[PDB]
């Protein structure tokens, strides 16, 4: 009866990084450098492939993605196809991206693993990558007529996208350092 | 009554802010065009750094501690292998070799002035200021007398001094 809405989410004080999940507002903790390293490496690989094949647009956090009145999320890495370009608005994304990756944080992984997995499934995100920098592993889910099914789960070798035909990723290169 | 990095560390979870000259400023959330410019710049820079095995690139949000009265969240940073030890578990402790800030209309003063002085003082060797409203770039080179203007352009290609061989066609950062 007291669900928070996108209007409540918009009224948060300037300088607040939060997400609205199932009508509840959650503060997101500041990420640590290793989390940012992984997003940088993933975005570089994804952006290069998207740009070479003119597939659409890549964004990374912070960026608001409105899904419905009770759900506004800030995914780590998103891809929006040319066909769905109109969901990119002046101040946020309005509608589900085609493709999302979340990079886990040890103290805040439940929403990536459970709550947003269901949300992204419901709203038709076609492919969802969950990257775990603590286990140095990836899980890939593909959407379909019966929701998400596990496409790949690995901490070694190469994983390939299904919806981004030709995109592959050598998993251990997400986590390496000088 | 100056705020310190101890006060900064005690801001409530979910707060993204900067500590500048001992005063805490909230940073407004960025808009998609800002994030698009960082994505384009990060891709170009990261490709070059990786190709040449030069160090590490990070983009915001990331805390960069400079001294007890200054903790910044720069948009894009490069840390050479030579300065590799400033990468800590929860933040950067010390000045990156290289920084780019992407201006926002309502919040540009700190990038243009306040942080320009701080990055100069703390030994950032090269500082790029990218303005997506005017679609322009300014590049500052540090030196024994502080920053000097290496380049100011809104067309053509600009060349980095400290990233030897890195160049950027300026209008590829921007939307027409
Ligand atoms: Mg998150
Ligand atoms: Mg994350
Ligand atoms: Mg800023
Ligand atoms: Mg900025």
């Amino acid at each position: 009866i007291d669900l928070k809405t996108d209007k409540d989410f918009a009224e948060l004080p300037e300088g607040t990084l939060a997400e609205l999940l199932d009508g509840e507002i959650f503060m997101v903790p500041a990420p640590i450098p290793e989390h940012q390293r992984v997003i940088r490496k993933f975005s570089n690989a994804l952006s290069t492939f998207v740009e070479k094949n003119k597939l659409g647009e890549v964004f990374f956090s912070p960026i608001d993605v409105y899904l419905d009145e009770h759900n506004v999320v800030q995914p780590d890495l998103i891809f929006i196809s040319k066909a769905r370009n109109t969901i990119i608005r002046e101040k946020r994304i309005e509608g589900a991206p085609d493709w999302i990756a979340e990079i886990l944080s040890e103290g805040n992984a439940y929403h990536d693993l459970k709550t947003k997995k269901r949300l992204y499934e419901k709203h038709g995100v076609a492919e969802y990558w969950i990257v775990d920098p603590m286990e140095r592993s990836v899980e890939i889910y593909q959407n379909g007529n019966s929701g998400f099914t596990l496409l790949a789960s690995a901490d070694s070798g190469t994983v390939v996208s299904k919806m981004l035909d030709g995109f592959s990723l050598e998993i251990q290169t997400l986590f390496t350092k000088p």
